[PDB]
């Protein structure tokens, strides 16, 4: 029953939106970014994985990253080359897991990243002076889109649905899009332009639409308020998303262990009751403990607040991010395990959990 914004979305767009919104009561489907690109100690093998390296199967959710497309770069922010990128979309898609893809778009206005906090919103918006400029950025993913597609022979052309997560953590003062350097309401005009322009310009029809505010700047005590800070209203949000690294062990979090797994739960009942209110569908689209450093993780502060409250188990998936490459840059981040590192086991454990579905576990999405 919840219906996607997208009323002529392709046959396995809304099958994928039907079928996440059937199983997330009973389950929850574990996600990974970058998981076939690299991972901690290892980079260049076309069909690798740190997940399927402890599990023996793939993350059920494969997230990427188009951050450096819009510039006309061959690879993205964190050197993932494109054209391994639509081959590993395509490959995650065939064996029937999911597609989710962000995008950390470097600021028009300075040249620098997503982290250029330089005023921009203001320059992309419809009649902003750079808004031939936002035109050309997501031409650049209307160009990506097209490089997935397989055309049969009567000449149908065929498409991986797309969990699309733009303009995320919009909530937070870290990125130029976000509170404190664009205005509420020019962040509700840059989203509903970039649906309109996909959508209905543009005509792209493989499409659901994921907002996520960060958790670490919603206040408890007025969640929801919090949360539809910048919110550009249900006809143009598919997934009622959330990132929350907060409540999974943050470093600068005084909160003890029992306070923040309350937290989490809380945190997600909440989450639930606004996407049930709106007929969508709720998800953890960013979570994890950074380099993984907390003993038995997976099952008891992830999968057990997540459990802990009928509501909270209520998501239909849950994202942790990537796996970076110790050599390449030089320093220890990841937030899924890899052979022998601690929480290993444990995550093993977690897979094996009726509840967590992986790739191998799925059933058929997409019909
Ligand atoms: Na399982």
């Amino acid at each position: 029953l919840p219906a996607l914004i997208d009323t002529q979305a392709t046959a396995e767009t809304r099958a994928l939106y039907r079928n996440l919104a059937k199983l997330r009561y009973k389950h929850l489907l574990f996600g990974h970014e970058d998981s076939l690109a690299y991972g901690v100690h290892w980079e260049g093998d076309m069909d690798r994985s740190d997940v399927r390296d402890v599990t023996g199967a793939n993350p059920a959710v494969y997230g990427w990253e188009l951050g450096g497309l819009e510039l006309g770069h061959t690879a993205n922010l964190d050197a993932v080359n494109f054209e391994k990128m639509q081959h590993w979309i395509k490959a995650g898609y065939s064996r029937g897991g999911v597609i989710t893809i962000s995008w950390h778009v470097f600021n028009p206005v300075s040249g620098g990243n997503s982290w250029d906090k330089t005023p921009a919103v203001h320059e992309l918006i419809p009649g902003g002076a750079r808004h031939a400029t936002l035109k050309a950025y997501l031409d650049t993913f209307v160009a990506f889109n097209e490089g997935l597609a397989d055309v049969d022979a009567q000449g149908n052309k065929h498409y991986p649905p797309i969990i699309f997560r733009p303009w995320h953590e919009h909530n937070g003062d870290w990125f130029w899009w976000g509170k404190g350097h664009a205005s509420e309401q020019d962040y509700i005009a840059l989203w509903r332009f970039t649906v309109h322009y996909l959508r209905d310009e543009k005509k792209l029809r493989n499409l659901i639409y994921a907002y996520s505010p960060d958790r670490s700047r919603i206040d408890m005590a007025n969640f929801e308020a919090g949360y539809l800070y910048g919110y550009p209203g249900d006809a143009y949000v598919d997934i009622i998303g959330l990132d929350n690294y907060w409540d999974v062990g943050h470093e600068a979090n005084t909160a003890s262990a029992d306070e923040q797994k309350a937290a989490l739960t809380a945190s997600l009942k909440q989450l639930v009751q606004i996407a049930r209110s709106k007929g969508k569908i709720a998800a953890l689209t960013e979570t994890g403990n950074n380099r993984l450093t907390i003993d038995n993780f997976w099952t008891e502060r992830l999968l057990g607040p997540i459990s802990a409250d009928a509501d909270a188990s209520e998501i239909a998936y849950v994202m942790v991010w990537r796996n970076a490459n110790l050599a390449r840059e030089k320093s220890e981040q990841f937030f899924a395990p890899f052979p022998g590192q601690a929480t290993a086991d444990d995550f093993k454990r977690f897979y094996q959990s009726e509840v967590v579905l992986f790739e191998d576990e799925l059933p058929p999405l997409y019909r």
